[PDB]
């Protein structure tokens, strides 16, 4: 069968890596992107200011590395909303939206236990590289 | 490259959005469906019942999105059952088997904090228009 | 439209399922795997020795699903890390390493409420039938 | 034999154009690319050449194209190749003139020459390959 | 040059066709698509045409295209589209009557006509693409 | 036209080949096939024959082949399938003389034949099929 497109996705403008993954994977035309906590790309620490700044960081964060395999959020088909505050919802609702312009992505939103580094949100996303029509 | 089909699934057989989502996105023959809580789809609202009744509510409007998108439940994949107590696994498994007649999508299925609107149960999944062989 | 590919992946060199689920979907190229747990394949039940016992025997259980769909670990895009105990990401993380030489998946790892069986960590994982360049 | 996917293969067959008689198809669709018979230009009702000479026959032989195009929910604007064999090649400017009337845009790849001899004693056949739209055209 | 699937290029060979001496292949598969290349009446082991005219050679270009498409996995039902050259139009039906008995539905798409002339005399060369099965016929 | 999805069809045309003039592309690349316009021994500045005979001719028409297989990014290795139509039958050999310095490995399928006549009194004709890499040969 025909050999398909597989490349890691890597940019200096969203944070390193803390543990054994790549920011994203692209294999033939859909981007796998890891999940993104509120940290600053420059230090790799979280935001101050809690979970409204950490969710604009983490999406700023997804938009650097869908520019890094070519894409924007237009090109965004599911994501992942992880709250370590149920009550954050409303608050981190109002962050995303400003993040799509339309065709708003297929979602899941709910609470878990604990983010890695008491983080107050985690975002990962499902791209597929454009043109779409 | 090819440009590959996006569609926004809508159908007034599923909830209306209550944030910054679609109910699904089609994108080539793949279709991303939204997190879907035991929410009557007229009025917008948790059924009465608890648990069992909120799943089998869920798993009715998943099939109203599937069938806006051309297809039913054998077309599902994956999909993921979030629970707001692990004690409701049996009780949300017994629900969860009577909407497959065969080809039992992959999943994954536990315990999260906390669901929107205090749901006891969530379900997302992801499909493949047909056909299948 | 074509008819896409698609095949139960089924092995006894995996768990056996305790619900209505497949170990794995191949759906086109891309094969969407259950949650495993650390369950002996044999007997059905977890392994001891708390956390890092049952990652080694989970990530054992997807690579003998991966090998019954002609892939090995390089074929995965991406995982998720569900933990029953955010303290435990250390030493998972030191196990999860193990499992891939190269081209490391997307992933998203955090702690959940509470996993079927009382289990300590559950991974699913997203994986691309090959060649992949 | 079930390991990769099961691509689309469609019969073509129109009644508005000659019938296939014999162990062929007027077009075949597999994929997305329409193979088309060669078209003379037989009337489809009679089952003989239309007289009038060659510039008639390439006007038949291209409405003939047009039908099966459009049995496969294609037009000329699906035509990516066609070959255009002559009887005689000094009649090439006069089957191009009725032939450019088909197309005007994002032309099709083209051979054109002179055989020996058409079925029917015809003097043009013309084969096309399209595709299936929808198409982007850059 | 990488950003792009790549897609698989096979080579057929089989020592049950003539030998494709020079710089050109029996057939060329490439995605699904097989290529192959016109094949006369001629027999495998000695290099040359088989003797009893037409008739003959058209049986034997025939067993050439299926001993092809078996190394290639496929069957004359993989094949979507066929081109018949003839030394002579009026041996049309004759060949017809050979073809015919190759393919039992879902015809290829063809093209017939008479040339100048073939390689090494041949009275009849058949040239056929074929596609990669499964195929799902409508 | 929109429930699949809109493949891409590209028009190539070059300055380094012989202009096409009329209804016609030099080549059309549909998804990853392109399909290119038979090319005659043609001067691409003068639009006329090269001097000298069919070998002159082989060489010119390989070489505009070439420059439509750069404008599309590709090169003679793309190359699927091609047709070698000639004047005479006994200059098959001269012409595949030439040919075989394109190919080096991994043929083309091919067919070779006389037709009764070619466009501007050409000797030889080249029509080829190739498909946009990257391709992995087997
Ligand atoms: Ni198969
Ligand atoms: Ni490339
Ligand atoms: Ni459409």
């Amino acid at each position: 069968m025909s050999s398909l497109v597989r490349r890691i996705i890597s940019t200096a403008k969203a944070p390193a890596a803390i543990g054994p993954y790549s920011q994203a994977v692209l294999v033939d035309r859909t981007i796998y992107i890891s999940g993104q906590l509120g940290m600053d790309p420059a230090s790799g620490q979280l935001v101050p200011g809690g979970v409204v700044e950490e969710a604009k960081q983490a999406l700023t964060n997804i938009g650097e590395i869908l520019k890094a395999a070519g894409c924007d959020f237009t090109n965004v088909v599911k994501a992942t909303v992880l709250l370590a505050d149920i009550n954050d919802f409303s608050a981190v609702n109002d962050v995303y939206k400003q993040y799509f312009q339309s065709s708003f992505p297929a979602r899941a939103a709910y609470q878990v236990a604990a983010l890695p580094k008491g983080g107050r949100v985690e975002i990962e996303a499902y791209a597929v590289q454009g043109p779409l029509t």
